[PDB]
């Protein structure tokens, strides 16, 4: 199954995401975090295939998280940014830092699941 981790400081949203993704037969939520530091700690412990990553969060933001994942971890989930902040420089930074996809809030759950499955099933070297 696709193992998903969720990082966002909106607790209600995390619960909705967890409920929906848990209802998909091919997916499982293996961890959630409410800020960037907790997200990094969660990634030390869990090895998701997919990370849903909010940007605006306390302690450490999702772009700092993205940069740390690429530089500091052996195992790397494919990351889907899921944020309200789709500012021109931020989108560009996200792709430079290794994000696999970037979805704006507000979003539809079905579209999100569609992207999860495409990103998991993705590279250029055969
Ligand atoms: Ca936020």
């Amino acid at each position: 199954s696709i193992k998903v981790c969720i990082a966002d400081d909106n607790r209600e949203l995390v619960s909705l995401l967890d409920e929906y993704i848990s209802s998909q037969p091919d997916m499982e939520v293996i961890g959630t975090a409410y800020n960037g530091q907790d997200c990094l700690q969660m990634l030390e412990e869990k090895r998701p295939d997919i990370l849903l990553l909010d940007i605006i969060m306390p302690h450490l933001d999702g772009l700092a998280v993205l940069e740390r994942i690429r530089a500091g971890f052996e195992h790397q989930p494919n990351v889907i940014m899921l944020t309200a902040f789709g500012q021109e420089d931020v989108t560009k930074k996200a792709v430079e830092l290794g994000a696999s996809y970037f979805i704006l809030k507000p979003f539809d759950m079905e579209n999100l699941a569609h992207h999860i499955r495409q990103v998991y099933g993705k590279t250029p070297v055969v």
